[PDB]
């Protein structure tokens, strides 16, 4: 699987055949159906003691894994139910700054999206957490091209190391609470991974509040490659998943 013309999203269900199921992301937030609901508590984030590890070129993306061994950065409230630990953190990006994110606000498509992997500590793991229907928490998180992020500058100096598949860099002492908007309103709905196994345990927490990254940020991401070194160059952009079917979901929001 990919994001190219012959094993691409809409390739998927083939070896993947959840990939047409019911609670499939991302989807179309229409924020004049979103149900207000005065139930969602504030969202809790606590990101003082965590600690990243490395950063690695996956071949469909870069992840930021963090120390998931102990209660050190976890997500709590909302509409969730218990504890989520900080596990991972990418983003999906577009060729151009009219695409990339994979959630889409009434139809509108932003430059670029962040997603902050966490799992549910009751089920001991991360491997267990993907096979419930309450296993994962993503933190979704848009990204607008405008000011540059100064807390995503340390992110963007390492790809350089990690331009090809199976590259990794130890990347140690950064700090997630960097890359949060000002504001943690959100809107919530029950849905999957965004890549395959597509895995329908997730917990969406979209904030409706994003980030603006400067073009040359975003730029910087442009640059990495799907490929292995030593191999054709296949720049890495547009690694997002197009918008699925609702099929009956409600699509919730804390404000
Ligand atoms: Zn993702």
């Amino acid at each position: 699987w990919g994001y190219g013309k012959h094993n691409g999203p809409e390739h998927w269900h083939k070896d993947f055949p959840i990939a047409k199921g019911e609670r499939q992301s991302p989807v179309d937030i229409d924020t004049h159906t979103a149900k207000y609901d005065p139930s969602l508590k504030p969202l809790s984030v606590s990101y003082d003691q965590a600690t990243s590890l490395r950063i690695l070129n996956n071949g469909h993306a870069f992840n930021v894994e963090f120390d998931d061994s102990q209660d050190k950065a976890v997500l709590k409230g909302g509409p969730l139910d218990g504890t989520y630990r900080l596990i991972q953190f990418h983003f999906c990006w577009g060729s151009l700054d009219g695409q990339g994110s994979e959630h889409t606000v009434d139809k509108k498509k932003y430059a670029a999206e962040l997603h902050l992997v966490h799992w549910n500590t009751k089920y001991g793991d991360f491997g267990k957490a993907v096979q419930q229907p309450d296993g994962l928490a993503v933190l979704g998180i848009f990204l607008k091209v405008g000011s540059a992020k100064p807390g995503l500058q340390k992110v963007v100096d390492v790809l350089d190391s990690i331009k090809t598949k199976g590259k990794s860099a130890d990347f140690t002492n950064f700090d997630p609470r960097g890359l949060l908007p000002e504001s943690l309103d959100y809107w919530t709905y029950p849905g999957s991974l965004t890549t395959p196994p597509l895995l329908e345990c997730v917990t969406w927490i979209v904030l409706k509040e994003p980030i603006s990254v400067s073009s040359e940020q975003v730029l910087k991401f442009r640059k990495l490659n799907f490929n292995g070194e030593g191999e054709p160059e296949e720049l890495m952009v547009d690694n997002w998943r197009p918008a699925q079917p609702l099929k009956n979901r409600q699509i919730k929001a804390s404000f």
